[PDB]
């Protein structure tokens, strides 16, 4: 089995985020999809091991910005590299509260979706949810960024518009 | 809430197989996606209508094909027809079967990937697939097909990479 098939997948990248017992919490993730239409279902995978997934399980809540083009590497890092508990990741970012209490991330933000958890699948290190949509809203007419993407950024290209 | 922030989510383009009852069956799917590492687990979200959600709820596996960039689009739109006969779909088609059973279908395939279901997560309109790994191969050196891509494309827009330009 070669693991680098794998990598074929497609992906975007995004900041899936919740609250628990006053204390945010957010991530980078790119395994976000829509499941169903009817009604508007949205999975995110979160590790076990997550800041982020413990808020959600929590709380039962979670927003998804979706980064744009040209999202900086070190906004990235910030969510993607460190632990919510351990650093006050949205100390100096732009972001608002959603209808259900998620902080929603929008700075660098093409669209940013808040869903409440209606079913939750355990698949061993991670979980996930499933969240019925409750408010999604196009905030920029940006490009998004793809995971492929990212993936050209690590290898030091960058984006040119 | 606005609709068009649902398309603002990205996803590949893939065929998903099953065999079921001594036939085969496949489908175009854009809900493919890694959900774990330790083991490498993969899920495929499947329609209940459809007749691929139907093998692959009695075999208990599927083959995943991950799609090139310059995939035609009739070689699509075999695998999606919500009614068409075994022969009309894989007639002339080139592929292999997996030790679970499953077509791998591996004609314009950047990729395919096979796997054994150990979780069903029933989502109401649809089922989510868990499926553990059990064989995957890398089988061409070209670009894959996002679904964004293929939007454009249908229409007649101009892909992505009209747009996009990476540089160093
Ligand atoms: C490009 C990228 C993609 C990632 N994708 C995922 C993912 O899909 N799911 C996940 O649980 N973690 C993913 N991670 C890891 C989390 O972002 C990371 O472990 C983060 O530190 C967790 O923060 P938390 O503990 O505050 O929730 C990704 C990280 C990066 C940089």
């Amino acid at each position: 089995m070669d693991v680098e098939a794998f990598y074929k997948i497609s992906y975007g990248l995004y900041i899936v985020t919740s609250e628990s017992n006053g204390r945010k919490c957010g991530q980078i993730a790119n395994t976000v999809f829509q499941l169903t239409s009817k009604p508007v279902q949205i999975a995110v995978c979160l590790n076990k091991e997550n800041d982020t997934h413990n808020a959600v399980k929590e709380s039962g809540a979670f927003g998804v910005s979706v980064l744009e083009l040209e999202t900086p590497m070190e906004f990235i890092g910030r969510f993607g590299f460190r632990k919510s508990s351990e650093f006050e990741k949205f100390d100096g970012v732009e972001y608002k509260t959603g209808k259900t209490g998620v902080p929603l991330v929008t700075q660098h933000a093409v669209a940013v979706i808040e869903a409440k958890v209606v079913k939750e699948c355990d698949v061993g290190t991670h979980t996930l949810f499933v969240g019925e949509a409750v408010d999604a809203e196009v905030l920029k007419d940006a490009e998004v960024l793809t995971y492929a993407d990212y993936h050209l950024m690590k290898k030091g290209k960058t984006p040119r518009t």
